Formats: C-alpha cells, structure tokens, sequence
C-alpha cells in the first residue's frame, strides 16, 4: 500500500504555546491502497489547536465519485486536537 | 500506527504447484489505529490457494462487540487467491476501559 504524508501545524491561536515548549509541527504517515493512487490524492497540510495535554485523531476519508469505493483511516496525534477532517473525493484508480 | 501482518501459506491442494516453482509463502502486511491495540488482534497465518497467474486480496476487518467502533482495510497479494477473509470482533481500547 501507499503512504500519505499529512503535516499539521499550529493554528495562530496556539502558535507561542507550541513555539514555547518547541514543538511546531506533527507528521503522520496514513496507509491506503493502489485505488487511491491518484493525482488528485496530495498530501494535506492541516492546522490544528496545540495542546500539551490532549491527542486528537486525523481522519481521511476516500470515496470513489463514479463508483461506491470508499475507505475510511484515522489515526491519533500528540498534542494536536480539532484537527480539520481529510475528504477525498476522486476518480478511483480503476474507475480512471 | 500499528503492523499486522499476516502469513499466507498454499493449501495442501495447491501446495504440490507452489513448490514445483519454489514460491511456498507470502507475508503481507496492514495497519491499523490505536483503537485496536488489544491482546486478541494477532498477527494471523492463513491458507490459501496458490495461483501462479493471479493476484488475490486480503481484507482485514476489525469491529468491537461493545461499541460500533470498526475499521476495514485490505492489500493485493500476489499468487495467492480464495483468501479466508480474516475477522477481528474484539472489544476496543475504549471498551476494555
Ligand atoms: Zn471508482
Ligand atoms: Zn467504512
Ligand atoms: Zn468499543
């Protein structure tokens, strides 16, 4: 399977508490398979509220707009909470 | 961010034709959440059927018993066809709490 890169970083509001403990940015690898393997699939760049006592979850979602494929992944993020959600909305590879 | 993998071997009437080409498993992998780090979500070994011209898929499905927390993920395998669907009904992380 195939890997998405989504970087998060702080929204303006929590830029100097995540600036202040050093920690301005997290990564997160999400695994999908070769129906998503797409141009339109780009690694998204989110901004969410950093805080040192929470986890948050990053969703992506994918759904197929000809077919009913879909797929669903989320995965937890240290320090990061109300973390916008990922919508694929795109041709599926054997749809294309 | 968790590996499972899983083992596939041939079953015993294809067994004879994957040795005859020297192919006698594959290993593939998924990953799942944290949600389903708990003690009865194994890395499984399945039988399945050598085929030396397909490409078989694997899905791993994962449910909790007590919540409706689920998660559905396959991958391609190459050679190995009729794989047993493999089932993780479990009681979730947030559930054993
Ligand atoms: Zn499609
Ligand atoms: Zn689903
Ligand atoms: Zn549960």
């Amino acid at each position: 399977m195939t890997r998405l890169e989504v970087l998060i970083r702080p929204t303006e509001q929590t830029a100097a508490k995540a600036n202040a403990v050093g920690y301005t940015h997290a990564l997160t690898w999400v695994w999908h398979s070769q129906t998503w393997d797409v141009d339109s699939v780009r690694d998204p760049s989110l901004r969410a509220d950093f805080n040192p006592e929470k986890v948050g979850w990053v969703s992506v979602s994918f759904a197929c707009t000809q077919c009913t494929a879909h797929y669903y992944t989320s995965e937890q993020v240290k320090y990061f909470t109300n973390i916008p959600p990922v919508h694929f909305d795109v041709v599926c590879a054997d749809c294309e």
